[PDB]
């Protein structure tokens, strides 16, 4: 037994808080690892939204559900995480962040703070009570430096009468760590 | 289903750990709550080592166990937790810190960093592989915040390959939310640089 890294305890916390039927977020899907994970965690009657801004993460991630027979679930969608609402109406149990660049693509094309703070907003709205976010930050380079700082900043001014935000970060480890972020709503309004 | 504060996490993480006939250590008393929970995981074949610098909590310690049919597997020593190994020779699962003064008790007795770096060193030595180390901070109020930042300081150090130190904070909470942090060794051994 051995204490896992962000990445792994990311999906551990989704593992706790999503069910059989519930309605779940990847909000960056990338090469489509997270997107079939919560799409097994859900079954045959639950929905899992996806979002990417790039043509060869929708195609990645199309490939690896159609091989896993899991995309009947999953509505992939080629538009920014910020703008989530105008897809989703329903209450959602969890919404899977992690933030930085596409492995094996564009480095160019990463995360940023606006479009992230806008998306983290959106999904804070669209969580139904005992519901979850995870959030993966990546830091390594000025680009990564930059979204932590902000995020962070933002996330620091969440009301705490309606959400849990802890961060848990491994303080001894050397060339940026990546930070878990786990934001659960408590109270409506 | 929620996510818990600090001290509800910090058992949690001792559940996941500690099973029964282990050897563990409550290195801060106090009214033995964290006593009285170790006691319980550990069974009859277990052992439970309790410190602390006051007659009040120790006295309260042993109330609580007698009460509850635990006092069988418990050592009570009335000895600084930087004194640790001097009480204890076989190698530790678990290591509880509680870090702050009695509730209920004199507000001015409390951890001070020195002696709690100490003890921490004392405990990550005398844990086995594999084992753990639970320490919730309290800091704002009476306490203030030099041990909070001094402790994290020193954890801020300890060796990667050693051991993994993760700190748990709850971000978005004012009036200093108490902090988690947990220590688990990954290796025997140390790694010491060069003179
Ligand atoms: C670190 S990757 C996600 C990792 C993914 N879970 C995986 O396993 O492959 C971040 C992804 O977010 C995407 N992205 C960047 N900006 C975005 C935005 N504004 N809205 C939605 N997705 C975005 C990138 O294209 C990239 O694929
Ligand atoms: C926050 S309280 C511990 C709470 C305790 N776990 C409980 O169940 O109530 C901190 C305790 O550590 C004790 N303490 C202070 N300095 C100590 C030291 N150097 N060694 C051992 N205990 C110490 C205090 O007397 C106090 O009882």
């Amino acid at each position: 037994l051995t204490i896992k890294n962000s990445l792994g305890q990311s999906h551990d916390y989704i593992k706790m808080f999503v069910k059989e039927g519930d309605t779940v977020v990847d909000a960056t899907c990338g090469n489509g690892n997270d997107t079939a994970f919560l799409a097994s965690l859900v079954g045959e009657n639950g929905r899992v939204f996806g979002f990417d801004i790039q043509d060869k993460a929708i195609a990645n991630t199309t490939k690896k559900l159609t091989d896993l027979n899991l995309i009947d679930r999953v509505t992939l969608i080629k538009d920014g995480h910020q703008n989530m609402d105008k897809y989703i109406d329903c209450p959602v149990k969890a919404v899977m962040f992690n933030l930085g660049y596409l492995p094996s693509g564009d480095h160019s094309i990463s995360t940023r703070p606006e479009t992230t703070i806008q998306a983290l907003s959106k999904a804070m709205e669209l969580l139904v009570t005992g519901g979850i976010i995870t959030v993966v930050i990546y830091y390594g380079g000025d680009t990564g430096f930059e979204e932590k700082e902000k995020v962070l900043e933002f996330l620091k001014g969440v009301d705490q009468k309606k959400f849990i935000v802890q961060r848990t970060d491994f303080i001894n480890q050397a060339n940026c760590p990546p930070i878990l972020v786990c934001i659960e709503k408590i109270s409506e309004g």
